[PDB]
């Protein structure tokens, strides 16, 4: 269920361990789409199961004509949806060149489609998504929890928390928000806010409150949209349903670039894109630093850039990793069998290492996000424990 | 019933962390109006009650034309009172406005018929409120027993524990007198007292090194206090003040016309003629922002807006710790679950959920009161060896 | 006319006692309702003339039944309308609480012609309200100049530069935007603006890029309290599809005790509040030594403002420069035995007999445009042409 260097690990044990982890200087998260499931979210199985129920004519032209698609995976739905986005992209440029008009037509309709069919589970509440004080709702209880955890256990001399996501729904910010506390995300300005890279770099002081942390999105967000001028703008959330998310939903317009995301394999298609890069810089940076620790709940490994990136960061003997992946045994048995997808060998290469400084928890359903938020401490803000613990050896000399 | 983080703790854990919290850089405490019941004070709703049965025809005349009050509002004792001064000045105001003529004096007497009841239950004593030696009875040993722990606790080269009190009665003065300790509250001289806010930092020094002191603050005014048509704050004896212009109050009628300061309404800033008001509040603020500060609350029913708002928003502070006492805490619960409730009900079930360790709810009941609340306090240990009774601490308790 | 305490000096003279004002530890400047006429501002009196010669049938009802304007005041164009609209509010309130069914309806059309001509002199920028970067137009150029300066003016160590401003438009948010400096109001938050007083005392340091306070005294057309009892905050554009279009293009619609301006609802202690913070405010930053203090675009017509900076006076190093025009007027008409207390409040200081307090008149002696020019001064665009080309 734990192990640690390829051997197996008790619970007291990882406990103090975890314990101890919370001490060192630097300390982050990193939340993958998994981790919003309990507040009404989605994950890309359902993403593929509503296209095919909701749009029976497309997928007869994708399996016929293109061959872009085999038939028993989409009976067992069990296709990429990331890898599809590439290909018809490749279609639609390749068609485009040679001045087919029908190719383009059918294909700007598929694209729509998916987009349309991704963003509309990222809202977590359907219409309330206009609301105000979403934060007050008993879903949002958890990162509440995470949030008061990761900022208490901090000593003065050391610097803030940070958090990496790759999702685009905003319960962090409302989280956030609902405790009356600060987040620092690049941006500034309240009538015209824009982006600006040089403000991850101010704190807080007292001239005569020290709350307050990072967040970096690593693929966009759903409220940032580009005007082609090199400027990238953030509006609020009832803003932008009554823009063009209210439009999108269900006016079936087609898709353009009203707003900025990056679902897909490739992420250096967009030559004009300067915030990926620099969000992967600052996690790189982030990562080289001594004596830090890292917590991964959520993700799935199926991204290139982030595995590779985070397997060479175990040659400085500085750096610690715990991470989280609950169907672990099934991957285990089934690599052995001759092997799996791609996603499993490198979780199941991470676990055989010889390092002590790689600890993977399994067990199905007890390593979820609600047992990781259970799993950290509190602070002890008062330090005899010289007689104190031995006041009770007077009462179990009573057998 | 003791609550701090959402989670629950015992009672020596409390006691360790009550000891703990008294040798910090800074400490402080917060009365209320519940303080004084045990020296022979009344709430608002014995105000209420009285004021009720005293002026049948006011309420009947409240009741029937001018609609303040509803039927069913009133009989089960859930009104208010400073809402209901500003609303009765609201309507005087604009019957002034609208020239009327008896809606005019009919306000002026319902207005003058009110401040009687608190003046009345301001006095704690009765007739023997000018009177000397006040501070020997057995009604006012707790205040000196906490005046005295809170004293002694002190190390040298600390800083003086702060009093804040929203009362209008005289229950710390006479205690505080008996002893010597000579309180600071922001007067001089005898003959004539004058507030100068410029003398809140002055301490005391002995040439060879009287050393007991401590600071009061009174939020909203208090009964010994009247303004002069100079704009001039000045402070009399209980003596004087009985004789000269509070006698007239409980004897006559429609006889008020500023004669002591207090503001028993909800809002005090549309009324801009009190800078004494602002100036205790800005203290108030300026301690509660400070590295290594405990507070301790006990008779707040929290039913102030600023109080409320002024408390939650130190809580961001990494140094501030809280202790809160609440005697009816499961109702609150119970009403709460139910989505309803008082603002004042949903405030502190607000607080209690909260998911840090610097704030601590505690009820019980009967378990919460101010004579409960000294008695908690520790006692100071003057000479510690303390380091081989741990010793013998196993070999004491041998019984089995 | 320029004297400073009844004597005369040169210009130099000026320039040197204002250069040395600029060189303390705390500065601060006020303005009031006469500094928007810069840019397409209106004063009360317009906005009185124009309600009067627009709605003439409802003027003699508030006088003969509720008397609420003085005749000679009216006729003289001398009535205020910010305690008229409170008034309203409260008369409306008492109404309402006795059930005075054919008086309540009355009321309404009374708030709502006020509030439509009042909001008619707000936008600065009419239908163009709703764009962006507004702050790039030519005619607010000169307040970048100030802010600009008054930044650059601070050393290092120090406090920061205030603002006090009576005007409850969107004016300096634009200047401020744009010129790339971050200011602090009390408020945080994007998703759900909250009004917290304890951050008037925040600071910024880089780990390895400064600020300024503003104080709307007033209110704005933004802050306005919803259903819940909470003060928010919204952008020009949500206003102004929420409620601004409306009221400026709907028959009769009134809400009640929604909108926080202009210094109207102060009979609620959740409205009062925030009032009353920029009132203390205002009164610790005055009492603190060595401050210098610059007024400008003030009418003196407060009972309020006028007494709190008399008492300040005590202190010896408490300076005062007041910026009014009509100085030599004011001396003709109290010449005479007529006279008004304000104007006399404000010759008052001319009795002074220490060099602190300095008064310039006249005509474009004493203009919020010509006060901006008086403190001391402290490409792009071919790149960006040049980037833009393809
Ligand atoms: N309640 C739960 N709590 C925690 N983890 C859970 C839970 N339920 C399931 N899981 C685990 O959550 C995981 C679900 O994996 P998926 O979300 O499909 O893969 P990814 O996180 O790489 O996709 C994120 C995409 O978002 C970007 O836009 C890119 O497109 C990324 O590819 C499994 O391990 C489940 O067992
Ligand atoms: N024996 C006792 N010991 C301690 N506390 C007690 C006791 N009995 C009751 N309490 C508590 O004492 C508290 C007071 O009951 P509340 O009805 O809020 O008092 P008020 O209405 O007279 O005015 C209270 C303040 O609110 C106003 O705005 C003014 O500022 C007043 O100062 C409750 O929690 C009681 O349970
Ligand atoms: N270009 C100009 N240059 C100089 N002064 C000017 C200019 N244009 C106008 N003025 C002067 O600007 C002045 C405008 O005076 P008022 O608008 O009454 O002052 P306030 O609103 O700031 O005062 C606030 C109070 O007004 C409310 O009623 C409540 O009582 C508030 O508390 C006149 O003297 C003009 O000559």
């Amino acid at each position: 269920s734990i192990y640690q260097g390829g051997n197996k690990l008790n619970e007291d044990d990882f406990r103090s361990h975890v314990y101890s982890l919370c001490q060192l200087d630097n300390v982050g998260v990193l939340l993958g789409a998994g981790a919003s499931v309990g507040c009404g979210g989605k994950t890309m199985k359902d993403v593929w199961k509503s296209f095919k129920q909701n749009y029976p004519e497309l997928l007869g032209a994708l399996i016929d004509k293109y061959l872009l698609v085999s038939q028993i995976d989409s009976d067992n739905n069990l296709v990429n949806v990331e890898l599809l986005i590439d290909e018809a992209t490749k279609f639609l440029s390749v068609a485009k060149t040679r001045r087919c008009e029908d190719e383009e037509e059918e294909f700007r309709k598929i694209l729509s489609s998916l987009y349309k069919e991704v963003t509309k589970a990222a809202l977590l509440t359907g219409e309330q998504f206009r609301e105000k004080n979403q934060g007050k709702k008993d879903a949002f209880k958890y990162h509440k929890e995470l949030i008061s955890k990761l900022i208490s256990n901090r000593q003065p001399g050391q610097s803030a928390p940070a958090i990496f996501t790759t999702n685009y729904d905003l319960a962090l910010e409302w989280a956030a928000e609902d405790l009356g506390i600060q987040l620092f995300n690049g941006f500034s300005g309240l009538h015209t806010r824009q982006f600006y890279p040089q403000n991850f770099d101010l704190a807080f002081r007292n001239v005569n409150g020290h709350y307050h942390a990072y967040l970096y999105k690593l693929h966009g967000s759903l409220t940032w949209y580009q005007n082609d001028s090199l400027t990238v703008n953030e509006v609020s959330a009832s803003q932008a349903y009554d823009e063009y998310i209210n439009d999108i939903i269900n006016k079936d317009d087609f898709y353009r670039g009203q707003h900025l995301i990056y679902p897909g394999a490739n992420k250096y298609s967009h030559t004009i894109g300067f915030v990926y890069g620099e969000m992967f810089r600052r996690f790189g940076e982030f990562i080289s630093k001594p004596q830090t620790a890292l917590f991964i709940n959520g993700f799935g490994f199926g991204d290139y850039h982030i595995n590779r990136i985070i397997l060479g960061a175990l040659l400085n003997p500085s750096f610690h990793v715990v991470i989280y992946y609950p169907e672990l045994k099934e991957a285990i048995t089934k690599v052995s069998k001759g092997g799996g997808s791609e996603a499993e060998k490198a979780i199941v290469t991470l676990k055989n290492m010889a390092f002590n400084q790689v600890t993977v928890v399994g067990g199905g359903s007890k390593a979820y996000f609600n047992s990781f938020v259970e799993h950290l401490p509190y602070p002890v803000l008062f330090p005899d424990n010289i007689v104190d613990e031995l006041v009770e050896a007077i009462a179990n000399l009573s057998k």
